[PDB]
C-alpha cells in the first residue's frame, strides 16, 4: 500500500538526537529509527537475551572474558554520503560514550579499559574486569550507538540537530515544535526500508492527538496509562493498542538534605500517605502495577519484600506533628507537562493531602523540566524510567552517591541517597550469584527504610496503530518503550 507513515507523539519537540545524550522517551525513540550499534536486542525484543549481530557481524572473547574482539561488516554505509562505517568511528563513539564531559551515560562504562581499532575492520575492547551484561552495553540504547566521527567532529553542538547515523531512518528535517521528518536510508545494509518516510508530530495535547488518530491523520499515536483512553480505542475493530516493555517505575525521589525532608519522620509521614495499589486499581493493572521495591520488578535482583510503607493517613498526620508540622507541610515541586507525569502528579497531589501535604505542582514543559531537575531545583522529583534488566543499573544510577545530583558523574540520583554505596558496589562484581542477589536486595530494603525514593506504580508503554501497519515482528518490548520503525515496517492493502 502506501509508504509513508505518521505518528503522533507525546513532545512538544526534539532536545538532541546525540544518541549520547537523547534521554527522553521521544529523543530515544527518533534515535533508535537513526541509530545502530555494534550489537542489538531483536526487533520487537527489550530482553538482553535476545542480543543479535547488527554493525559488527561477529565477535569473540579471550579466555578471562576481559579482551573482546569485534568484526566489523565492510559495507555499511553512514547516511548523508559520509562513507563506510569504520572501527575509527567505533573507537570514537565508545570514547565518547565513556567520557563524563561528552555523555549522560558515561557511568554505564566505567569497566572498560580501551577500545582499540586493530584494523579498518577490527575493534579490540579491552575491560578492567569481567563485565556480564557487556553485550547490553554495546547495544542500541543509551551509549551503545555508534556516531560517525568526521560528522562528530565538525558539526560539534550542531549535531544533536543535524544527526547522522547508519541506521534505517534519516533526518531530513525537523519543523521546530511541530514534527521531524525522517526518510529512508536507501543504502541501509539489511536493504532499503519499505516506508519511504515518517512524519513524526509533536501533539502533546491528548485531545488533539485523539483527533487526529481519529481522523485518519496519524497511522499511530502514543497513549496513556489511562483504561479509559485503552477501552475507547480498542472498542474500534480497525484499532490495536500495543502495551510495550519495559514497564517504567515511577517515583518521588525525595532530596534528603533539604528540610523539612532531611527529617526521616517527614519523608516516612509521605510515605504513609501515598497508595500506589490505588493508582494502579484507577489506571488500570493491564497496563500499570504498584511495585513493592524502588527498581522496577523485571530487574535481576528484584526485592519483592523490600519492605514499602503501608498506606495509613492517620500516621502520616501523627509523624508530622512529632516533626513540628501540627497544621501539616507545604512543598512545591517542579513538574513534567509530559501528559502521564502531569496527570501521575495530579493524583498524588490528591492522595498526599489526607496525610497532611499540600503539593503545589509547578508545571514546566518536559524536556526543560529535565534540565531543571539536574540543577537540583525541585525538593521531590516524580520520574518514571526503565533500565537495562539488571539490578546494578537501576540502583546505580538513581541511588548510588557518585551518580548524585551536583558531581561531576551524576546521573538521576535526585534524593542524594548515600546509604546502600557499599552494597551495590559490593554487588556489581560479586560472582556468587546468590551472593549478588542478596547484597541488592539489602540495598533495596536500605533505600525503602530511610526512605530515599518512594515507589509508585510501573507502567508499560501504550501506543495505538490502524491494523494496515505491520511491524514485521512482535512488539513485545523495545528499550524505550515505544515503537520501533525499522526497514520492515510496512503498510497492508
Ligand atoms: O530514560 C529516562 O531517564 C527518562 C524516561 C522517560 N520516560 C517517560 C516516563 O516518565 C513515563 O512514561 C512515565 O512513566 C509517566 O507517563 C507515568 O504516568 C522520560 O521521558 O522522562
Ligand atoms: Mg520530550
Ligand atoms: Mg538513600
Amino acid at each position: 500500500a502506501k509508504t509513508e507513515l505518521s505518528m503522533g507523539v507525546a513532545s512538544e519537540d526534539v532536545t538532541t538526537l546525540d544518541p549520547h545524550f537523547a534521554t527522553t522517551t521521544s529523543d530515544r525513540t527518533l534515535v533508535s529509527y537513526i541509530y545502530g550499534a555494534l550489537v542489538r536486542f531483536a526487533p520487537g525484543s527489550a530482553n538482553p537475551s535476545s542480543i543479535e549481530a547488527d554493525l559488527a557481524e561477529s565477535w569473540e572473547s579471550n579466555a578471562d572474558q576481559l579482551v573482546w574482539t569485534f568484526k566489523l561488516r565492510p559495507d555499511v554505509k553512514w547516511q548523508g554520503g559520509y562513507g563506510n562505517v569504520t572501527a575509527d568511528d567505533v573507537v570514537f563513539s565508545l570514547d565518547k560514550a565513556r567520557d563524563p564531559k561528552r555523555s549522560a551515560f558515561s557511568g554505564d562504562y566505567a569497566a572498560i579499559q580501551k577500545v582499540e581499532a586493530v584494523d579498518a575492520k577490527t575493534v579490540r575492547i579491552t575491560l578492567t574486569r569481567r563485565v556480564p551484561s557487556l553485550l547490553a552495553l554495546l547495544s542500541n540504547f543509551s551509549g551503545g550507538f555508534i556516531i560517525p566521527k568526521k560528522a562528530f567532529k565538525e558539526r560539534g553542538d550542531d549535531f544533536k540537530r543535524r544527526p547522522v547515523g547508519f541506521g534505517p531512518f534519516q533526518v531530513e528535517s525537523i519543523q521546530p515544535g511541530q514534527s521531524v521528518t525522517l526518510t529512508a536510508n536507501a543504502e541501509y545494509f539489511r536493504g532499503k526500508p519499505k516506508l519511504s518516510k515518517i512524519s513524526y508530530r509533536f501533539l502533546n495535547n491528548e485531545a488533539a492527538r485523539d483527533l487526529a488518530f481519529e481522523s485518519g491523520e496519524l497511522d499511530v499515536e502514543q497513549g496513556n496509562q489511562d483504561q479509559r483512553w485503552l477501552q475507547r480505542l480498542t472498542a474500534n475493530p480497525e484499532n490495536v493498542v500495543d502495551t510495550i516493555e519495559p514497564a517504567e517505575l515511577n517515583l518521588l525521589h525525595i532530596n534528603i538534605t533539604k528540610p523539612p525532608f532531611n527529617d526521616i519522620r517527614v519523608r516516612q509521614a509521605l510515605a504513609h500517605t501515598v497508595n500506589a495499589a490505588q493508582i494502579a486499581k484507577y489506571r488500570g493493572e493491564r497496563v500499570n502495577r504498584a511495585v513493592p521495591s524502588v527498581i522496577p520488578s523485571n530487574n535481576l535482583g528484584f526485592d519483592p519484600d523490600a519492605g514499602v510503607l503501608n498506606y495509613d493517613p492517620a500516621q502520616s498526620k501523627k509523624l508530622l506533628a512529632e516533626a513540628g508540622f501540627p497544621n501539616g507541610v507545604t512543598v512545591t515541586m517542579v513538574a513534567s507537562q509530559l501528559p502521564g507525569l502531569e496527570s501521575l502528579a495530579q493524583l498524588i497531589q490528591a492522595q498526599v493531602a489526607e496525610g497532611g501535604f499540600t503539593l503545589n505542582l509547578q508545571p514546566v514543559e518536559h524536556a526543560a523540566w529535565h534540565q531543571m531537575i539536574r540543577k537540583d531545583l525541585s525538593p521531590i522529583v516524580l520520574y518514571g524510567a526503565a533500565r537495562f534488566p539488571i539490578a546494578d543499573y537501576y540502583l546505580t544510577q538513581f541511588y548510588h552517591s557518585a551518580s548524585e545530583i551536583g558531581k561531576p558523574t551524576q546521573v538521576v540520583n535526585f534524593s542524594h541517597c548515600n546509604v546502600a554505596d557499599k552494597q551495590i558496589e559490593a554487588a556489581r562484581t560479586e560472582t556468587d550469584p546468590n551472593k549478588q542477589i542478596e547484597l541488592w536486595k539489602e540495598a533495596q530494603k536500605l533505600i525503602v527504610s530511610n526512605v530515599c525514593a518512594i515507589p509508585l506504580t510501573e507502567n508499560l508503554g501504550t501506543w495505538a496503530r490502524k491494523n494496515k501497519l505491520g511491524w514485521g515482528f512482535e512488539l513485545k518490548g523495545s528499550m524505550p518503550s515505544a515503537p520501533l520503525i525499522t526497514e520492515q515496517t510496512y503498510f497492508k492493502d
